């Protein structure tokens, strides 16, 4: 797992539009 970003790898993260990840890099919300 990652520190700042805590998005899974299943793809159920569906972050963005309300992401609180500090260092998120899910391609889109990167
Ligand atoms: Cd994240
Ligand atoms: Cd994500
Ligand atoms: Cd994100």
């Amino acid at each position: 797992m990652d520190p700042n970003c805590s998005c899974a790898t299943d793809g159920s993260c569906s972050c963005a539009g309300s992401c609180k990840c500090k260092q998120c890099k899910c391609t889109s919300c990167k």
